[PDB]
């Protein structure tokens, strides 16, 4: 019934609803804001989601997934998922359609079925918090998301059973959480977000024009894969390379060690942000017939810099950009907010305001802003928020490939969405029987260079010389920054069958059969959760029957005494295997021969 907003991140999630006119924040059932984007499979069948599945990380490394963000809308030959292909622990493969997929138990997933876990992990709590079902709900993509990730992010969304609203870009989720309480004075600022795996820089005007807070995107760009994974990937790469030094040892060849030395990388990148040196600290990290290895290396936070400086400056040029696209400077900007955990490093805060020259606004939260601009955007669905309005970009070029390979812009970077175009095509060979169209994202004047979004061939062409029959080719951007192409006869009206090849993403019943899937692990967890309530009931219940026994058997009668010695042990025959109703029965029937002992 209420449209909650969520912030999947690469790292940690967030779910916010609307009480009333106030934005709030919701706890997970471990009683924590925020929820790690972790998916762990249990040979039992419970999945895993957020603090549980780290904490078994080290057990079940190979069903233990995480950054799935990053592989999201990407295919499999991409060198970014060419260069993780080798580092995560768990298998990697290529689709049918030569996307990147994950294999988990022998079955090929695509991420969003495992994004989708960690939604229905947020809208569970949402609706235990509320206590009715949760059906609609707002999902957060990364401004420079291109077409294929954000129609994966909305089938994600749609696989964890929610109707995506509305996709919304964090930095503009982080807009609108600033502008809910400071969005009045006609204010121009520079939204940089810096989370675990994406950077985003959004140029976004905001207007009290007449009694109505209008949000303009005035600019916007980024990195899609530029975050704290790459930190964490220079220090794990310096620590392994002076433990090679000082004990002869690659780690990389041990994929335990590699998980600790994470886990150990990313403390101690977190808490160089506070402390100018830290102790990065692995007893144990390896053993041979020689003994037990560990690793003790101090790490300043002059080295981190010095090793993070590329990454830092790499965020700097699309600044650059941005602030070229939308016609303004440094001094144009009225307001600079931070987000994002990454950020919280004083020397990303420094290049920021060395950059823009001010200091960035202390008064927004970088982990919860997101989410609270998502359910502010739900709101503003529903009309529970009045007096609000947004006008978003397209974030990249929408192109196509014509002759020479060359790209040729369609809707230019920074157009307002959503958004029509329409051009006339018509067929180059005589009697041509279809017509193809390769469309494509990116700023590249190489088509070669670009994201391709497909060839979508008109198809059933009636014979006749060529240029003479005159097909309109409608692209429309929705409000989802998602591109959907028409085309129709513009002589007859008459619709023009399109079909897409060689494009990226799922079709309708890969979603249907993933749905269900989706299910099926819902209820096999459930099983799961019973099993192991069934289990601590009977080792709580073996435990006091051994107590009255202790106190009272020695008064009772030898015959059930000495009957029950072995009836408990048939019990625990049951109890240790993998009986959930023979448990229960097995117990009843304990327990009425225990009556006499009960009382
Ligand atoms: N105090 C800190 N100092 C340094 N790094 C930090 C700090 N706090 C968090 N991080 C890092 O920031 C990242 C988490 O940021 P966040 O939770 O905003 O990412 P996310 O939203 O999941 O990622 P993204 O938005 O890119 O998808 C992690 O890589 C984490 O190690
Ligand atoms: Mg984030």
């Amino acid at each position: 019934g209420k449209i909650i907003g969520i912030d999947l991140g690469t790292t940690n999630s967030c779910v916010a609803i609307m009480d009333g006119t106030t934005p709030r924040v919701l706890e997970n059932a471990e009683g924590d804001r925020t929820t790690p984007s972790i998916i762990a499979y249990t040979q039992d069948g419970c999945t895993l989601v957020g603090q549980p599945a780290k904490r078994q990380a080290v057990t079940n490394p190979q069903n233990t997934l995480f950054a799935i963000k990053r592989l999201i809308g990407r295919r499999f030959q991409d060198e970014e998922v060419q260069r993780d292909v080798s580092i995560m622990p768990f298998k990697i493969i290529a689709a049918d359609n030569g996307d990147a997929w994950v294999e988990v138990k022998g079955q090929k997933m695509a991420p969003p079925q495992i994004s989708a876990e960690v939604l229905k992990k947020m809208k569970k709590t949402a609706e235990d918090y509320l206590g009715e079902p949760v059906t609609e709900a707002v999902i957060t993509v990364p401004a420079y998301f291109n077409d294929a990730q954000r129609q994966a992010t909305k089938d994600a969304g749609r696989i964890a059973g929610l109707e995506v609203k509305r996709i919304i870009n964090e930095p503009t989720a982080a807009a609108l959480a600033y502008g809910l309480d400071k969005g009045t004075g006609n204010r121009t600022i520079a939204v940089y977000d810096l989370g675990g795996g994406a950077f985003d820089i959004s140029i976004i005007e905001i207007d009290e024009v007449d009694g109505e807070k209008t949000f303009e995107v005035l600019a916007t760009n980024g990195d899609t894969h530029l975050g704290g994974e790459d930190f964490d990937s220079r220090l794990i790469n310096y620590l392994v390379e002076e433990f090679k030094k000082d004990q002869g040892i690659d780690l990389r060849n041990d994929p335990l060690a590699m998980q600790r030395l994470k886990e150990a990388a990313e403390k101690a990148k977190i808490e160089l942000s506070s402390a100018q040196q830290t102790d990065v600290n692995l007893p144990y990290i390896t053993a041979d017939a020689t003994g037990p290895k560990h690793m003790n290396i101090k790490v300043t936070r002059a080295k981190l810099e010095s090793l993070v400086e590329d990454l830092v400056n790499r965020s700097i040029e699309p600044l650059k950009v941005a602030l070229q696209d939308a016609g303004l400077s440094v001094s144009d900007i009225d307001d600079v907010i931070l987000v994002g955990g990454q950020t919280r490093m004083p020397m990303v805060q420094k290049k920021v305001a060395e950059f823009f020259g001010k200091e960035p606004r202390k008064d927004v939260n970088p982990d919860e802003a997101v989410a609270i601009g998502a359910a502010v955007q739900g709101g503003v669905l529903t009309g529970d928020v009045k007096d609000v309005l947004l006008l978003d970009v397209t974030p990249l070029s929408l192109g196509i490939e014509t002759m020479g390979g060359v790209m040729t812009t369609l809707i230019a970077k920074n157009t307002t969405i959503p958004t029509k175009h329409s051009q006339v095509f018509s067929t180059a060979e005589d009697n041509q029987s279809a017509v193809t169209i390769h469309v494509l994202q990116g700023e590249r004047k190489r088509a070669a260079d670009n994201k391709s979004l497909g060839q979508f061939n008109l198809d059933g062409i009636n014979p006749a010389p060529r240029g003479m029959p005159q097909i309109e080719v409608t692209f429309d951007i929705d409000a989802d920054g998602i591109l959907h192409v028409s085309a129709k006869d513009k002589n007859s009206g008459k619709e023009q069958k399109i079909t897409i090849k060689a494009s990226s993403g799922l079709n309708e019943d890969e979603i249907q059969k993933m749905v269900r899937d989706a299910e099926a692990n819902a209820e096999a967890d459930r099983k799961c959760e019973e099993l192991v309530q069934t289990r601590n009931q009977g080792d709580h219940l073996l435990h006091s029957t051994r107590k009255q026994v202790e106190e009272a058997g020695d008064k009772l009668p030898a015959d059930d005494k000495t009957a029950i010695e072995s009836a408990l042990t048939a019990l625990e025959t049951a109890l240790k295997g993998e009986d959930k109703a023979a448990i229960e029965a097995k117990m009843q029937e304990l327990a009425q021969v225990s009556q006499k002992l009960m009382e």
